[PDB]
């Protein structure tokens, strides 16, 4: 923890905030996000503990009622900057829950999301992203959409990002989905995801990809192995 003097907020996250955060109707839920960005914006400046509020608040990300969910987005973002370094202890909880934003059908929706996942990246650390396949599970079953936001993210992100800061096996989680987006339907899945190549080789390696290109067998290794010779002449 840094030095600033931060409230511990833990105690206002009572159960009858939770309760009416999950009530079942959508403006009873409003309610309580009202309650909740009061309780953080008067505090200003937080500790981590935050009582049982992340997997409460990964729930309304995924709200059925877009207002809610939008509503979400923004107090996370929120929440992150008064929560500074300390809001690392969150990201499992709340990171698969804008990835899955990013495949949201409006796009001020999908710019929030990418707010609060590079908030969170700036001020905790892009470590915790790359863990227990978050990203991996999200381009799997991933609509268009999100495939072209997340390749995108990865493209522009992982080059930047330090080896130490990046599980390895977590990018290897990832080129499975790789190999079949390169070759995707989408025009737009496809040009994002052969940009992110060179990105997760920056991270794995020419020949560690090589292997998992002959171990994996995916369909048009020709244009597979293509991307991989165009990528590594451009590696560091």
């Amino acid at each position: 923890a840094d030095l600033l003097p931060r409230v511990d907020i833990a105690p206002q996250i009572t159960e009858a905030l939770l309760k009416e955060m999950s009530d079942k109707d959508w403006k009873t839920r409003n309610e309580g996000l009202t309650k909740l960005q009061a309780i953080i914006s008067e505090a200003r400046l937080i500790k981590p503990s935050i009582g049982d509020l992340a997997p409460a608040l990964a729930h309304r990300l995924v709200d059925s009622n877009a207002k809610i969910a939008q509503t979400t987005l923004a107090i996370c973002e929120q929440l992150a900057t008064a929560m500074g370094a300390g809001c690392r202890n969150h990201v499992r909880n709340l990171f698969p829950g804008f990835l899955h934003a990013l495949g949201d059908n409006k796009s001020f929706v999908r710019a929030a999301a990418l707010n609060c996942i590079n908030s969170f990246g700036e001020k905790g650390g892009y470590k915790e992203f790359f863990e227990s396949e978050m990203i991996a599970d999200a381009l799997k079953g991933g609509s268009p959409a999100l495939k072209t936001e997340l390749w995108a993210w990865l493209a522009d992100k992982l080059p930047g990002l330090p080896p130490k800061s990046v599980s390895k096996e977590d990018i290897h989680s990832m080129v499975p989905h790789l190999y079949a987006h390169i070759c995707d339907r989408n025009a737009d899945v496809r040009k994002n995801a052969n940009e992110a190549v060179l990105g997760i080789m920056i991270h794995l390696g020419f020949d560690a990809m090589n292997r998992a290109l002959d171990k994996q067998k995916p369909a048009s290794k020709k244009d597979i192995l293509a991307a991989l010779e165009k990528a590594r002449p451009n590696l560091p």
